């Protein structure tokens, strides 16, 4: 679950960075 | 599964000023 | 996994009117 | 998790059709 | 799980190319 909370974690940044440019 | 929970919804609330500013 | 499966329901909604106000 | 990741699958397409909108 | 967070990463790529067209 480690690894899998670190994945996930990424993609949220790759949202972020969403919203910034839509932003 | 509680501060799993309480990760997601950071996040969750992360999307949410997403709609705000895009709407 | 029950109310787990409510609380990301919830989050599902709020999406779902974010697309509506950007669409 | 058969019928869980069904449920999720269908506000897989949800946000879909939100990208379709938008773009 | 495996074939789990491989699906969920389809979607994730699904989400990216969403962003692409709206920035």
């Amino acid at each position: 679950e480690k690894m899998s909370t670190a994945i996930s974690v990424l993609l949220a940044q790759a949202v972020f960075l969403l919203l910034t440019s839509q932003r």
